[PDB]
């Protein structure tokens, strides 16, 4: 209840009681080498060759710690020597063309077998690239999901992902088989009852095997363990402390001291191997129900003992035995006689100064973790800036003048008599 | 032994005793920047520039927390003007060829200095690629081997790989120097005695220094600590519990209670700073040897105390004070009078329901962790599909007709008289 | 002091006293997807597509555990049929040129639109490459900085980097707000008071949210807790042990026993929720000040109790009740009567053998962790080795002979009469 805080007794903890047993075994088999494409191309043989190599460099130590555990007549002749020499000049132009047509034809299948020789080059780079990145993502994924197991041979608390994969996704089913509620997983994992340890590792196949161990818990209703602490308050004796156990468990109208030696405690759940309770004095039970007039006090204390304590980011102090100075909101703190002890939290004070120390009962820290990616523009020297049109045009035009200069020639024959 | 389980006393733990001391220091110096090729090419300057940058973004915080701690006469003339104009048409075809031969020659050293300009491009990409992947593998390798040390300044349990590297591979030698057996490494690492902490980090060289601390253990034979717990069994008094210590150590015929406050316990090994034993009542020693008739009982118990407990995934319960209902294999469970307490495990029951809770004494979970890699086929627009043969052929053929049309011309002169 | 070691009492621990409270909350919001370049190019859509995919495959499990919690006349005619056929041979050479000039022009815009088609290909690969590597560095960076939080839903000890980012770099300011000194951070983080747990995760935006919890500590000067242990030394009784508490706290001239149940201990700092001290016998206080003649002894011990213990990599043993054999430096060890107990460390012995075990008080292990990167030289088939100069030259030269063979023709006409 609450009136028990009128005798220096304050409830610090309140959690449910559970009984567990490590009677659930599993076996997660991890395939270090991902499933390569059906194409089976040896173009990704480069990124993988290095990936598989960094696996042996990373797993061997782990596997090691397991394996060991007339006058005109001269003109008619001159004309002959003129056209017999003209044909001599045409036969050469023909050789220059019949050999240049080869220099162009030879250059055809060249640039063709060089662009087609690049079509298979760039094709490989894109594949190698994708694989190189996709393969790195996996190695940085395993060292996160199964890090704890890779980094140590002995039992290590599993990873959510590792467990998520174990249940095959269907989590609500896994929990039910163990007897765990939805609002109890956070504490279940944070208890070290979900451990795992490597068992068999193959260097060749790169296939890691892990042995999982899960607990079977049985919740106990109507039974809740309560943690109790006490401060110093003046009484009939004078400056004494209330006498109450540290941990108690209640069922209906039965209250007894709980031995937390057989149990693993959390923030809101206690998983116990066994339950051992002890009978408490009748004067104690009477008090814990509300009868504050039943609690016994004693001077079991020294001079260096503190008149306060910490509870859930708060400070519970006796402000009549110590001046509670509230800094941020100026003024001295106190409480009605109904409560022998004052509770100071964030709702009434941000900075407090007690006898000796100065605790800060408030604070806020908001930060952002991001990354600014900047890519460099590597100017590629490769450019398509070949301008041979100035020469090409002078040909498409020079040919025109060669055709008409011939037309005049061929038309000068239309005027020949005989 | 086993007959002690006839008085409600059950052996839960059984481990060897060890004496240890943190008198072994080491120093692992990690080279964050790998050994670059002797070629010293500045083609891998891109992947490294970013890698070295993410190291300072990842290590600075760590280093920070350390730095601060006639009528025919007209024909003879007409023929002249016919061939003087024909040569006029040949001189132009020559200019068109002598300028096209340049347009082709200029295009030669172009595509040549563009394919050769690509031969050094693709060459760089392949290098950059390999480095980019190889360098990522290392960063995802260090955050796994030396993660614990990078993530925290204070002492942190080393990684198998970190230790494996420390011993230089030869592990059997390292253990011998510390006095550790082969079948004792699993517990040795899982004790937190193999810790390490960063000491000196250089931002420039990217060279991390870690201080290792190893224990020197001395095994004690003939001495084994045994953990003992007790349940409630009806006796001369009626509904009482046997009185026996929690931890005891035996040597030959000497049995005494062991103080486990100076020791770190494991699954099968206890590493102790010291050994403190206490003498136990003669009535106790007599019992632990086999004389069950010597053990004393007492009603040190409450009403909320459990009539059972958990042991190695099993449930040891008194099935005469509580109805043990076996679910999976229907039927009530009990045991011969020879054993006051019943042991229920997987070999006799898969699901049990006791007074209050229902524990599951069996379960199997097999899962597989893999990754399906699928690469995309980026169709490269670059193709070698230049078909200039239709035009090329029309030349290799048109030249033939130009050669024979000239042969007729040159043969029409063989029939000239003078 | 030191004279207390003349009664078998040795100081093992010496740390400062602190009062803490979890009254400091923070919220680190992590942007899983980095800030892409302003260019917004879809050329990095490949590496990111896979990166974002491995995030959902890595975070969903985490988010899941939160969402649910004449005769010559014949000659004048023969000459006509000679040049009319010669022009017939020139008109064809013209067609072969006017069609080859097209085969070259068509090949111009081809290799041009294939090199320019590659200029945008290589450009993309370089971008994709840089992004692929830069993006991998981030995923291997987060699984290290926020690994503990990604791997578990419940509270987990933060990472230096995570905290460094929280304080926005300015660390000296953060500590001051909590009341932590510079030479106290190592112990502060290694206490589990700097915890954090995921609270909200968005699958779409890939934005992780973590709730941070920091303590507010108030140092206590003039007060230092001291850990005390005792060995067996012969006295008036004979073979007994000194009687002194395990932990004590002193303030000025006030010495009392300290209850370390409310406190978290470290290597040099104790962070306590509260301080509970107990009064000790006057005979005890007198001794701890120096009056060794005031300490009481008792035979509270068994036969299996050890005559030694471990302290900071050393062994404190009674070398008059046990023969201390120093191995490395041969000889038996002992100490002046002034000190009832001998302290054996590295400064006086490297290997020791006591009654039962043989501890090694010295050792050094230096190792180096590095990586040798070797890149492969993938010979690119793409080469610029087109040598069409042998054919090109035969044209540039054949044209010369065609020009002069025509010059003779055109000069044979200069000798024509009419
Ligand atoms: C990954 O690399 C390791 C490197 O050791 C390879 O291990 C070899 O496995 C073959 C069989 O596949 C054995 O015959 C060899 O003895 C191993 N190498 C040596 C010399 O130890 C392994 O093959 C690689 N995995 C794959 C499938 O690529
Ligand atoms: C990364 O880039 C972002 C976006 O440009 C930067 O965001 C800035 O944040 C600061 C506060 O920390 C603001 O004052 C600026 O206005 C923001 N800039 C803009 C234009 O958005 C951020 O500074 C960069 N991160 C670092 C530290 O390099
Ligand atoms: C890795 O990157 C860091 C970024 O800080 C580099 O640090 C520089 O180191 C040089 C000496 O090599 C110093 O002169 C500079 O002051 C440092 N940079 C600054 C401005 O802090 C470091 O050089 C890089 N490492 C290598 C070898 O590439
Ligand atoms: C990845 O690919 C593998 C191989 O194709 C898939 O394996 C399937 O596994 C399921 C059971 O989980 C079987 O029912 C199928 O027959 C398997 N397929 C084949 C053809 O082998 C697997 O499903 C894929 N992983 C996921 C979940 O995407
Ligand atoms: C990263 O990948 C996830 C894969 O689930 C994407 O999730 C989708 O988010 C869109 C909105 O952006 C939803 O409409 C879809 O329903 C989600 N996919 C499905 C089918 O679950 C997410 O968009 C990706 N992130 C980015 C920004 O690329
Ligand atoms: C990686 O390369 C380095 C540098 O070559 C090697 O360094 C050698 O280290 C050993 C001792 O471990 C020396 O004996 C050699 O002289 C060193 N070699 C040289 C030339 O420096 C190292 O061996 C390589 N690492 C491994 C194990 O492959
Ligand atoms: C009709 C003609 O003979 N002129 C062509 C013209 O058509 C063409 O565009 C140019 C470039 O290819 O070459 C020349
Ligand atoms: C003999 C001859 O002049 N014809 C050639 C032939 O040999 C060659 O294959 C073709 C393509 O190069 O051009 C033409
Ligand atoms: C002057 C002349 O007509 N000869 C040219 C020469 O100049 C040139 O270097 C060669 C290769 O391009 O072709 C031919």
């Amino acid at each position: 209840g609450r009136p028990l805080a009128a005798a220096g007794i304050v409830v610090t903890g309140d959690k449910a009681v559970n009984i567990y047993t490590s009677s659930q075994t599993g076996s997660i088999i991890v395939k270090l080498l991902p499933n390569m494409p059906k194409d089976k191309e040896a173009c990704a043989k480069a990124p993988l060759e290095a990936y598989n190599r960094t696996l042996t460099t990373l797993l061997t130590p782990l596997g090691d710690s397991i394996r060991r555990i007339n006058q005109n007549a001269a003109n008619i002749l001159r004309l002959k020597e003129s056209i017999t020499a003209t044909n001599e000049a045409v036969h050469e132009v023909t050789d220059g063309l019949s050999q240049l047509a080869v220099a162009v034809g030879k250059m055809q299948q060249f640039v063709n077998d060089q662009f087609n020789n690049t079509a298979q080059e760039l094709d490989c780079i894109k594949i190698t690239q994708q694989v190189g990145v996709e393969l790195n993502l996996y190695l940085t994924e395993l060292t996160t999901v199964f890090g704890p197991q890779i980094t140590s041979p002995a039992l290590t608390q599993l990873t959510i992902q590792a467990l998520y994969n174990l249940a095959g996704g269907n989590m609500d089913y896994l929990l039910t088989k163990l007897g765990v509620g939805n609002n109890q997983l956070s504490s279940l994992i944070g208890s070290g009852l979900i451990t795992g340890n490597p068992i068999l590792y193959d260097s060749q196949t790169q296939l890691l095997g892990i042995q999982v161990t899960l607990p079977s818990v049985g919740n106990l209703n109507n039974m809740r363990a309560t943690y109790l602490e006490t401060l110093s308050v003046s009484t009939t004796k004078g400056f004494a402390s209330a006498l109450v156990p540290k941990v108690v468990t209640q069922v209906g109208s039965v209250i007894e001291e709980l031995d937390t030696s057989y149990c693993i405690e959390t923030d809101l759940d206690l998983y116990c191997t066994r339950i051992v309770t002890f009978p408490m004095s009748p004067g104690i039970y009477s008090c814990l129900n509300g009868n504050t007039s039943a609690c016994m006090y004693s001077k079991t204390e020294g001079a260096l003992t503190t008149p306060y304590m910490t509870l859930k980011g708060s400070v519970i102090a006796n402000c009549k035995m110590t001046t509670c100075r509230c800094a941020d909101p100026p003024g001295i703190i106190s409480q009605n006689y109904g409560e022998a002890v004052s509770l100071i939290d964030r709702h009434s004070c941000n900075v407090l100064s007690l006898d000796g120390i100065t605790l800060r009962l408030s604070g806020e820290f908001d930060a952002t973790y991001q990354k600014n990616i900047s890519i460099l523009d590597s100017q590629v020297i490769v450019t398509g800036n070949l301008d041979i049109s100035t020469e090409l045009g002078n040909v498409n035009n020079s040919i025109s003048n060669a055709l008409d200069k011939l037309e005049e020639s061929n038309s000068k024959l239309d005027k020949v008599n005989v």
